[PDB]
């Protein structure tokens, strides 16, 4: 069961099918997701089947990364999101970077709480 961050992590890191992986995209998913006001800098989604990304809490789909993280064994889909512009307020325009690669997280308790956004 789904505590407060992999929650928060879902809401904010996870688009199961996305319609898009262009600028477009962006734009709409981010604001659905509640990452506009202020606008998000920068912020990928990762599609996919969700529990491949869970998976990457255990040895399963992951391996130690860093001093606290785990990378993923297997790649995922994903579209970084990033701010076009300089104005931290609606419109957030977004250009799309789509990408196909294994991700970095960090997990508690096995579930994935955060994504390390510095490999996009």
């Amino acid at each position: 069961q789904d505590n407060s961050r992999y929650t928060h992590f879902l809401t904010q890191h996870y688009d199961a099918k996305p319609q898009g992986r262009d600028d477009r995209y962006c734009e709409s998913i981010m604001r659905r997701r509640g990452l506009t006001s202020p606008c998000k800098d920068i912020n990928t989604f990762i599609h996919g089947n969700k529990r491949s990304i869970k998976a990457i809490c255990e040895n399963k789909n992951g391996n130690p990364h860093r001093e606290n993280l785990r990378i993923s064994k297997s790649s995922f889909q994903v579209t970084t999101c990033k701010l076009h512009g300089g104005s931290p307020w609606p419109p957030c325009q977004y250009r799309a970077t789509a990408g196909f690669r294994n991700v970095v997280v960090a997990c508690e308790n096995g579930l994935p709480v955060h994504l390390d956004q510095s490999i996009f």
